[PDB]
């Protein structure tokens, strides 16, 4: 309630009217679906203004909306080899089970229903669909290597990220530097099989055109 | 070794030459990739003859090839609502971790690398990608509800399935009747969100044409 009070001090009437509607994790994901998928690392304020977001911008807005209704604003980092880019989601729980809100342009690394018994279990549900699909060089290689502990944005003064103008590279870097848990050892990595051609083709589909 | 001996008594020279090559789970999956995806429920013999298979025909051949190299021939049933069809995979383990060999025509319910710490964890990696994609009626509804214990085909005389002529509906029925574990309760089911339009479109892609 205290955290929510701090948020209300920072937000305009329009912002609060939006956040008030987004009262369930499902409603939040529905809202992110209407934002155009994509320089900089916008605040939730900027995202609501310009209605454009990459993954971490999407997750930060989700975390804000979750916090506005009394959930912890939690991020999880999905960390890849240098061949790929990391992905960030907003974690949530309902009746003891983990779910995830996700902003992505492709049919992989999507929303997760609150049915996963642990962070690990949820994270593992992404592994098989995190692969190189955009080039033939290591075509189909599975690139996920680690997941973060839930990253609680409560540790910061909300001004620092909710309404920031300053570009939040520091926040991205803090997330990347937090505790991560490896998914493989060296033996397991050697076992990995590439995704099939049908899988890479499917992953390549786009929600929003690359205009 | 005893089980393998029984298999060798039943198999032709050609059959054994094939099974001898398929010495890793990865090699087996590669082989199933060359079989055309699809009445009846053919034996591994029939599948090797006609080079055509649905999911359970694929999994039984996989289980045979696994057994020929000393693994348990294990099946896992993935059980859906009445709106969908069940799917069967062949489970395997390498260094204490579960993987799965799978025969499917679509970019979902595919192979799983041996990295999953439990049957449950592996089964849960399929949940989000098991949905209605072929009609608008309950379009995108997530239909997986339970997974079986590993089903060891060792319980039967190998003649009964490896080289059967008789159509193996009884084997399918025995699998469906084995111990299953629910994934949801009624509360969780009410939380479920439909897959997106981009997801149903991606799932609809076909490896083999529907000629």
């Amino acid at each position: 309630m205290h955290y929510k009070a701090q948020l209300q001090k920072l937000l305009t009437t329009e912002e609060k009217k939006i956040l008030a509607r987004l009262s369930t994790p499902q409603k939040i994901q529905d809202f992110l679906d209407t934002i155009k998928n994509k320089h900089t690392m916008w605040s939730p304020r900027a995202v609501l203004k310009h209605k454009h977001a990459h993954c971490m911008e999407g997750a930060m807005l989700a975390a804000l909306a979750l916090a506005y209704h009394g959930h912890s604003p939690l991020l999880m980092d999905l960390q890849t080899t240098d061949e790929d880019e990391d992905h960030v989601v907003a974690l949530f729980k309902i009746d003891g089970h983990w779910g995830a809100i996700s902003k992505t342009n492709h049919p992989v690394l999507r929303y997760r229903d609150p049915i996963y018994k642990s962070v690990r279990e949820l994270a593992m549900s992404y592994f098989h669909e995190y692969f190189i699909w955009w080039t033939k060089k290591n075509g189909g290689k599975k690139t996920l290597r680690a997941y973060s502990n839930p990253f609680d944005l409560t540790r910061y003064k909300p001004e620092r990220w909710v309404i920031a103008t300053g570009d939040l590279d520091w926040l991205a870097e803090a997330l990347d530097d937090s505790k991560h848990f490896p998914i493989l050892n060296k033996k397991m990595q050697k076992q990995l099989r590439p995704a099939s051609r049908i899988e890479t083709k499917a992953a390549s589909l786009s929600e929003w055109p690359k205009r």
